């Protein structure tokens, strides 16, 4: 059975853990421990294909040991996550995409831009700002809520479709 190694990246507080746990365990977590970095497995079906998803929810501390490089490099696709009510988190996306390109030593790595917390009023990042960042990377943009499940399957599934295209 085909396995997909997906890595969820982005600033603290954007909902990497809440999206990963909504997908895998179908509930919404308040203030998940930001020190906990885990891998989560899920049998799913995308375009009629029963696949195994191996999903790394990144956490802890920013650090660049060989060992961290090697654990991130196992990633076949990346969710670049920001929160639509957090402009600083959107302005950090470029950093995560640069570190992805470095450890994969490639200008073409399957990625999806995810604008999370779309159930919230008082958005500070507009749809157009995030569609233009994603068009600048040649990658898709999907709007999610870890809380209502809006777009959650579609963000993960769209990343899988990106990895298939790369093959
Ligand atoms: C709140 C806890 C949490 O979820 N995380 C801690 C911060 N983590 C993290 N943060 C950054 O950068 C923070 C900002 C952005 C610009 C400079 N800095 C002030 N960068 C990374 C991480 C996780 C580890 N990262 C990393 C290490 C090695 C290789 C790669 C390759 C590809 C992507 C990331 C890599 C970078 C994580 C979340
Ligand atoms: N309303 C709402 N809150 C969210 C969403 N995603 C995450 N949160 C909350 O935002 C906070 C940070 O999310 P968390 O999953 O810890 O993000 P992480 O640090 O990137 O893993 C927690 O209190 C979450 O419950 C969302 O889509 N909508
Ligand atoms: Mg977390």
């Amino acid at each position: 059975m085909t396995e997909y190694k997906l890595v969820v990246v982005g600033a603290c507080g954007v909902g990497k853990s809440a999206l990963t746990i909504q997908l895998i365990q179908n509930h919404f977590v308040d203030e998940y421990d930001p020190t906990i970095e885990d891998s989560y497995r899920k049998q799913v079906v995308i375009d009629g294909e029963t696949s195994l998803l191996d999903i790394l929810d990144t956490a802890g501390q920013e650090e660049y040991s060989a060992m961290r490089d090697q654990y991130m490099r196992t990633g076949e696709g990346f969710l670049l996550v920001f929160a639509i009510n957090n402009t600083k988190s959107f302005e950090d996306i470029h950093h995560y995409r640069e570190q992805i390109k470095r450890v994969k030593d490639s200008e073409d790595v399957p990625m999806v831009l995810v604008g999370n917390k779309s159930d919230l009023p008082s958005r500070t990042v507009d749809t157009k700002q995030a569609q233009d960042l994603a068009r600048s990377y040649g990658i898709p943009f999907i709007e999610t809520s870890a809380k209502t499940r809006q777009g959650v399957d579609d963000a993960f599934y769209t990343l899988v479709r990106e990895i298939r295209k790369h093959k």
